[PDB]
């Protein structure tokens, strides 16, 4: 993090207490939990310098996820630089050709920046910072989606002893965290409620005097009329 | 029983045939059955003299219930005499202090009454007779409620082989013949139908497309849709 003061942009590091709490969050909840992504968005609020994001991912991520994240961050930054050479009005670019932003300046590899966060904060633009930050966030999302797969939705059955809300949670999780289009999730969730969800609940849904046309309505109906046991 | 004729109040005894039938009714049906209380109300129609009620309870009740009934009758007569000294306009009392009614006159222990029903019928007032009769009826009710408890309602389950109308009869009996307020019997009966009444009928009541808000409606619904077996 940088503070743009009168003397110039002064760099302030992130608290190691927040970083330790975020690292333990990633350690217990995993990379893909919505609470973890919310915490990352929180610590991704102010535009960070390449040094900050690099050290942050070095600390919170293990070695192999860190390698994957470096790869993904490079790819996303390259897409950004292609869009930048496709539009001279990038908030990282300038009007003349002398302000064109090279990947050495984005990854912090340019002259006067390697290993020095103060000089980094000096030469970098705010548009550069926000582009780097958005790129790093998208790369984190990619790596998180890659490190742990969503479980195959079509293999999910309600166990003989499992409750129905746990089964519904697991199924909705695996269906929404999958490769289906957004407009195909609700019908699939409904038809999986009807064919999975062991034959007692199957018959309970089948003999519904009303027509249930939404996963929430099916869940409410089943929770009302379920066999207390 | 007394007949207030021109010569004076002449005492007529109750038929030993009616008394024998009532005694056998109490012997087979018990003290608390509504048919028994109706029969007692029937034989408690005309105002009886202390001799009549005393011999009646001696014949129809066993020894221990008769002791209990003597106790309860004394207590109720004492409450009556307290109300009488609290109001000089009692139909047993008179206007002056010389007509105040003592418990010896109510229990038949006063002078000219001990063991003689004719003299009893002579000196007693009709208000005295009706007060004695109501007191004896209330005492009989107390002793009947005391001799046999209502079964605990919260321990009633529908047996595996028992029909539903028998279970409903037993449950409504035990709930209405208990210490609950009158305004708390219907909700308790409903919630006991729902949680007792073994899981087939439990699920039958649970999956009711209509909302059942009365024990009679629940009974009708279950009798309609019950599994004939």
């Amino acid at each position: 993090p940088v503070v743009i003061k009168t003397e110039g942009p002064a760099w302030t590091p992130l608290e190691p207490k927040l970083i330790t709490r975020l690292a333990d969050t990633v350690r217990t909840k995993g990379l893909r939990s919505p609470i973890t992504m919310a915490e990352v968005e929180a610590l991704m609020s102010s535009p960070l310098l390449p040094h900050d994001v690099t050290n942050l991912m070095r600390v919170i991520l293990g070695p192999a996820p860190y390698a994957l994240w470096m790869d993904a961050w490079g790819v996303q930054l390259q897409t950004v630089i292609a869009a930048a050479t496709r539009d001279p009005r990038h908030p990282a670019n300038g009007q003349g050709r002398g302000e064109r932003t090279n990947l050495n300046r984005l990854k912090g590899l340019a002259d006067g920046m390697v290993g020095n966060p103060q000089g980094q904060a000096a030469l970098l633009r705010p548009g550069e910072l926000v582009a780097i930050t958005a790129s790093a966030l998208q790369a984190f999302r990619e790596v998180a989606r890659l490190a742990e797969p969503a479980g195959p939705w079509a293999d999910i059955m309600q166990g003989p002893s499992e409750s129905f809300v746990d089964f519904a949670n697991r199924l909705i999780k695996a269906v929404e965290g999958s490769d289906l289009p957004p407009s195909a999730r609700a019908p699939v969730i409904i038809d999986c409620f009807r064919q999975k969800s062991q034959p007692d609940i199957q018959q309970l849904i089948r003999t519904a005097p009303s027509t249930l046309t939404t996963p929430g309505e099916i869940i409410k109906y089943v929770l009302d009329r379920q066999k207390t046991a």
